[PDB]
């Protein structure tokens, strides 16, 4: 598709488009977001183009890194409270901010780039030890300073000097403690210490042979043939240097990731609040978390469905449950982040908690439905023989425990009964065990010694069954403890190894910050301004502070 309006500025407010938002659902690619910022009618749709009243979106394949999205985004209409939430958007939806201005790099530039100087009053990067602004660098993106019709001959002292040279140049500070001195000072140490790498490019009068609307629609052959050269050079940069958009912990920001940084951001802004960093990236949590749960379950589910036949043992059944967990937390870690207070990886491990209580259920009810259909295929024949006097006469009695035992073994070899056997075979004897006594009592070739012998016999027999009963129960107790105590270790296990890794990219995160304002550090006091050194001194001890916690 072509270009599109993503963010709209309608009635004083900052609104989505929904189209725009459907585009950048379906960008499945990691996204380099490369923002063109700047006042209207200063030429920023044709580096929109090259490269290829609010914010517009241009989605194209990355013309130079393959399998990646190139997101052109173009401030359209600044110069309207918004102008400034569309520069701070542009800020924290892209990878490289491009600022676009005519001429060169004055007192009317700077003011004109006040935006800059607000962000620490319109741009949080955490909801708390540390200044906020400290954190910028960490995130923000790679500034570049493009010049329009620039006017200036880049030479100082008879020698040549580059463009990014002049930006340095221009970036100096001017001692002094008045409020001119301050205010001239205020937007270049916030483009000092907000932005990892700043660049500058310059670029001549196009001398358009043609006049036309858009410079796009002019030929190589009709423009100046430096002009195209430091169009070449800037587009060369910008497609090789631009960083995909990621999240603190290394996370590539692709279609649907960026669609959840605009919507936090914009209804952040509607409602009364200040655009988070933070807020944005547990925003995104949420819902990527939420969704790592049901890719564990998912897993879960067939993994079961897979492996899971009336199991022989309990045991058989609860290490095949913590397999399947096993390997539903390996896709949970690998799907999930920033997982406050383990809210998702314990909704998780509660769903798999009652799978087991279901699979076990389940499990029993087989065995026993099962189980009782052995009772009448096999116990049928005798219960009819009963009813009609086999066993009722002389002698009767010892030939029907002898054909019960010989039932109750046919019980016994089929194979594949499940963990209720034993239970329901009891439950079956001992409400039959007075048609047993009746046949007992009228046997006239037993003693009535021999009567309550036997009766006392049939009494130790259900007490023994009852004790093994009792210790069946209590050797699953067991080994529902074991694996309950073995599932939450295998939680703990994982998350951990989690936690470790995250904290080590954390802190080479942390590395290369500090490196950066380091450098700031040194450059500025070699300069003079001892205070401004200091400040970024007590923001690196900040830094170092808050990471031993």
């Amino acid at each position: 598709p072509g270009p599109m309006s993503l963010i709209d500025n309608t009635k004083g407010q900052l609104v989505v488009n929904p189209e725009a938002l459907k585009i950048l659902s379906a960008i499945t690619q990691p996204v380099v977001v490369v923002a063109i910022v700047g006042l209207y009618r200063t030429g920023k749709s044709y580096l929109m183009n090259k490269l290829a009243k609010g914010i517009w979106m241009w989605c194209v394949p990355h013309p130079k890194k393959p399998e990646h999205t190139l997101v052109l985004l173009d401030t359209e209409g600044l110069g309207n409270e918004n102008d400034s939430w569309i520069f701070a958007l542009a800020i924290l939806l892209s990878s490289t901010f491009v600022y676009n201005s005519m001429g060169t790099i004055n007192q009317q530039a700077m003011d004109q780039l006040h935006y800059v100087t607000e962000l620490t009053d319109r741009i949080k990067a955490n909801s708390s030890s540390v200044d906020d602004s400290a954190d910028f660098v960490s995130f923000f993106p790679a500034f570049v300073w493009t010049l329009r019709d620039f006017t200036l001959e880049l030479e100082v002292d008879g020698e040549p000097i580059t463009a990014d040279d002049y930006l340095e140049l221009s970036l100096k500070l001017r001692k002094g403690t008045d409020k001119k001195s301050k205010s001239f000072n205020d937007p270049r140490l916030c483009i000092r210490k907000f932005f990892p790498k700043r660049k500058c490019f310059v670029f001549d009068w196009p001398a358009p042979k043609k006049y036309l609307a858009h410079l796009e629609q002019l030929k190589e052959e009709e423009l100046n043939p430096d002009f195209i050269e430091q169009v070449a050079e800037f587009c060369s940069y910008i497609l090789s240097h631009s960083n995909v958009k990621t999240l603190s912990g290394g996370i590539p920001v692709n279609g649907p990731r960026l669609e959840s940084l605009v919507l936090t951001y914009v209804n952040a802004i509607s409602s009364g609040d200040l655009p988070c960093r933070e807020n944005a990236v547990l925003a995104l949590a949420q819902i990527e978390n939420s969704a790592a749960v049901e890719k564990a379950i998912a897993h879960y589910e067939q993994q079961m469905g897979q492996k899971v036949q009336p199991t022989e043992t309990l045991q058989e059944l609860l290490d095949l449950h913590r397999d399947s967990e096993r390997e539903a937390i390996e896709v949970f870690m690998k799907n999930s982040f920033k997982d406050v207070d383990q809210m998702f990886q314990r909704k998780l491990g509660a769903q798999l908690e009652a799978r087991r209580d279901d699979f076990c259920k389940q499990n029993s009810k087989a065995s026993s439905d099962c189980c009782m259909a052995l009772l009448q295929d096999i116990f049928g024949p005798l219960e009819e023989d009963v009813k009609q006097g086999t066993f009722s006469k002389p002698g009767g009695y010892r030939l029907f425990t002898q054909k019960l035992q010989e039932l109750k073994n046919k019980y016994y070899q089929v194979p594949r009964k499940g963990i209720q056997a034993k239970e329901v075979l009891k439950k079956y004897l001992e409400s039959k065990e007075d048609v047993a006594d009746a046949l007992l009592q009228t046997d006239q070739s037993l003693s009535e010694k021999e009567k309550a012998i036997e009766v006392e016999r049939i009494k130790a027999e259900s007490a023994e069954a009852a004790k093994k009963m009792l210790e069946e129960i209590q050797k699953k107790n067991e080994e529902m403890m074991e694996q309950k105590e073995k599932s939450y270790q295998e939680h703990v296990k994982q998350l951990t190894e989690k936690m470790e890794r995250d904290r080590a990219q954390l802190m080479a995160e942390q590395e290369k910050t500090l490196a950066l304002k380091l450098q700031e550090q040194e450059r500025l006091l070699k300069e003079g301004f001892e205070n401004e050194s200091k400040r970024l001194q007590k923001d690196i001890w900040d830094i170092q502070m808050r990471s031993k916690s």
